């Protein structure tokens, strides 16, 4: 089996949730049949969105350092529970020697498989501005729909003032309301494009399929780690 | 802040839960306020109980290998979310330079400081026979109290056929009555030596403090990390 490397701490709760889902999604008769998982939860990585919006330091030096620590530590491949950080996935890849399985790309493949051609995106303004999902989803013929500028501020509040601050109730209420707004506008499916959203939203809260990049990457990581 | 190192994979789920508890117990208003956490989930570590009671390959080589990796990756100290693995805490400490904070020891210390001298232990038969709790609690002048062999069968059945199987009704009835008789015999507190126990056993159901070692080590880790 291959050792799964998790480059996290963006934020810590989302990182802990991805790991939990990986264990739950792992089939086995005894513990020794579970794959090795090395998690480097590095919360000191500068906020990804702030940099993209020109209001903070570049997170690449720390992202790369964390990836390198994972390599030295024993990881065979890396998964990163941070959608916004994927805006620099290519920069990280070029600096290291092990593969990084993109949550964005795997999620796009999943959406394509379902047959949806339009998706409502719940993500940080950083992710939206950088075009992470727009660029990747276009490759598979999927169109992205985001909330209005004012509604997007509620999304950012739910993520930052909410989940990242420990106030899950506030995060959930603001993210769920925006999710329903997208559904009213015809969203064929909803993308939990921010790991903090993955933490508080579930299929039972929506009227259309909820595509969660965290579940997708958890499944992919488990399959790869076990099939070789 | 100090980097928290978690030597896990015994088993995977318990390892993921410890990490989640540390995050929830960390007072932070933003990602960057959370301390670094390096987790090495190594499910290939030979069964500890198996080696202690009979056959089983020696788990020390793997335990030490994992600890050394955590040290190499950057951990300032190590915590281990597994009971019987603590039977070899001294062997691990001897092979590394950073300290290993014992979950069993921290719980014994907590029980002692609360002024208690007798504690009732609800745990698996394997954990009990390993004597890990008995040995460490004695050092702190705390007498361990466990059910009789036949009553222990109620415990095991409550943990597996009950809680682990989804039958919360069966689980609660068997564990609750066992916890109460330990109380009748003089237990000044109940040690939830098995994660399953806390699932159906809540503080409101008991007259004495219900203590979960996982919560304790999680709390100590946060305190030491935020510096102590």
């Amino acid at each position: 089996m291959k050792t799964i490397g998790i480059l996290g701490g963006m934020g810590p709760l989302a990182t802990a949730e991805l790991f939990r889902r990986i264990v739950i999604k792992t089939p086995a008769k005894r513990d020794q049949e579970h794959p090795k998982v090395i998690i480097f939860n590095n919360p000191q990585i500068p906020d990804r969105t702030a940099y993209i919006l020109g209001k903070g330091e570049d997170p690449r030096p720390q992202l790369i350092w964390t990836a390198k620590r994972l390599e030295e530590c024993g990881a065979d491949f890396i998964i990163m529970p941070a959608n916004t950080a994927h805006a620099f996935v290519e920069d990280i890849r070029k600096a290291i020697k092990i593969p990084i399985i993109s949550m964005i790309e795997e999620t796009a493949k999943k959406v394509k498989e379902l047959g949806f051609k339009k998706a409502g995106l719940l993500a940080t303004t950083g992710t939206i501005v950088s075009g992470v999902y727009e660029k990747e989803f276009s490759k598979y013929g999927v169109e992205i729909m985001t909330p209005t500028e004012d509604e997007q501020k509620d999304v950012m509040r739910g993520i930052y003032e909410g989940v990242k601050a420990g106030n899950l109730k506030l995060g959930r209420e603001l993210l769920l309301k925006t999710a329903k707004i997208l559904e009213e506008r015809g969203a064929e499916c909803i993308i939990a494009g921010c790991t903090e959203v993955s933490v508080v939203l579930k299929q039972d809260d929506l009227k259309v399929p909820l595509i969660d990049p965290m579940d997708v990457i958890a499944e992919v990581a488990v399959k790869v780690a076990l099939e070789k």
